[PDB]
């Protein structure tokens, strides 16, 4: 069975569920937000053991026998329940999430990979390590040090740091004192690119910067790069972001591991939902 | 050099930097909550490489140069900024803590190891795996659920499920778990209370006995404990399939001499364990962190 933890709202998960059921998998649908109202559990850990069951609408489901857990914009424990409370949130957050936390289910982004990688500083590190061309980047709470920065590569980019944007023209940087920000050089952009990861597998898209996504083949030290980072993420699934050169070089900017994908196979026709069932319903 | 990341009052920090001192270990500590104001950051990414510096008063070290981080008690970074922010705390956050993510440095509870372990359902499955006996306990919102294992197991106490208590009626309704996931476990005769302070490898216990009772004038001191052997091979392995590098253990005694795993918590206090018998548990910790990186 997968198990699926979205909001009812999401309808980007209806196509991977449609994939699953004609494939015969058994597929269980839940916003952990209905906890204590529509959804519950329980877990015996006894005898060096454990079993446990979740419901929802009243159908019972062993949580061992999860093969796949997919997260995708699941709302907040029980927040919808009848008097919603910061604690009854994280008492049903430690319930539910902790005790699918070695069920033996395959995680759509295991949580704590999820939580690392939402850091955009790790990111660039990792993928300079995976071979990923990154454009320059600061980020500084030093004036000064913006001011050299600015020397180097006059045609600047502002971004944010958290996991948008603008550009410098002549300055002082004198404010990043009271705020810690982020300079980049700004890369001469002809496309833009959206690469969707779903295991080892990679289906990428293209935007013209100068309209609809397209099909875009995968350059094949990106490949390489890409699935090196996904590898050492331990992500299942990303949805990176590239620029594109005059070159054809493409330039890492952004990998967010539950960003939306809905909107490229509309465009492409690209079988990306089609692609992360079939992860989804590999047995454990 | 060592990096601690707390608050200006933390005790148990001071303890440790005292040690490093003496050992000539270079140290720097800070609040994160002084970012922007006592302490800022610079970090470069350029050319396949990352060149990164910080800087409190005016002590100024390479972030490529840190050996290790011990994360003990910090503000919200940029709280305690001269103009607070929500969305500055957060972009301050990140920019300190995703640069040392892949500095080189030995984390004292790096941060991801620290979020999956709080998660105290996923704590006792582990200790299972690993070996550590594990009281009979249900986590439920489920009446019919509860009330049968109150029939199995009638003499229950009631932890709360999250690991970021109280007794059961002999006849009690378990009606509100339908509105409140709740914790149900066996009770342990216990005999004493253990405190297993786990510093790298290295594992300092503690008992403190539990039952003239009443105008005793609070004087039951933690005692040092010997850890038996098969127990220190379960806590060493939790903590290595964990990722943590320190963490503070709660067991009950059985009377039996048998040691009944409560929790682990990675963040544990441990200098009320160490004024009582004079086990080195920050002098410890000062060594694995002065280790190279």
């Amino acid at each position: 069975t997968v198990l699926i933890l979205t909001s009812e709202e999401d309808v980007t998960a209806d196509m991977v569920v449609v994939h699953l059921n004609a494939s015969g998998v058994p597929v269980v649908r839940l916003d952990p937000a209905d906890l204590t109202d529509s959804v519950a559990l329980s877990g015996e850990f006894a005898h060096g053991s454990f079993r446990g069951h979740l419901s929802s609408g009243g159908r019972l489901v062993s949580i061992g026998g999860l093969r796949s857990v997919w997260v995708r914009r699941p709302g907040g424990a029980a927040t919808r329940a009848a008097e919603p409370s910061a604690w009854l949130t994280e008492e049903a957050g430690q319930a539910l999430y902790g005790m699918l936390r070695g069920s033996g289910a395959r995680w759509m982004n295991q949580p704590d990979a999820a939580h690392r990688a939402r850091y955009k500083p790790w990111q660039l590190r990792l993928a300079q390590r995976c071979g990923l061309p990154v454009p320059a980047t600061l980020i500084t709470t030093f004036p000064r040090a913006a001011r050299e920065f600015a020397e180097r590569y006059p045609d600047l980019v502002v971004k944010p740091v958290s996991g948008t944007s603008r550009v410098p023209p002549e300055a002082d940087f004198s404010a990043v004192a009271h705020g810690p920000t982020l300079l980049q050089r700004r890369v001469a952009k002809r496309a833009d690119i959206r690469l969707t990861a779903v295991g080892e597998e990679l289906l990428a898209a293209r935007k013209t910067a100068l309209e609809p996504w397209r099909p875009a083949e995968v350059p094949p030290r990106v490949a390489e790069g890409v699935r090196a980072y996904l590898r050492a993420a331990g992500l299942a699934y990303g949805a990176l972001d590239f620029a594109e050169d005059g070159d054809g070089t493409w330039w890492f900017l952004e990998c967010n591991q539950s960003g939306q994908f809905g909107f490229v196979e509309v465009d492409t026709g690209q079988p990306i939902a089609r692609t992360i069932a079939e992860w989804l319903a590999r047995p454990g």
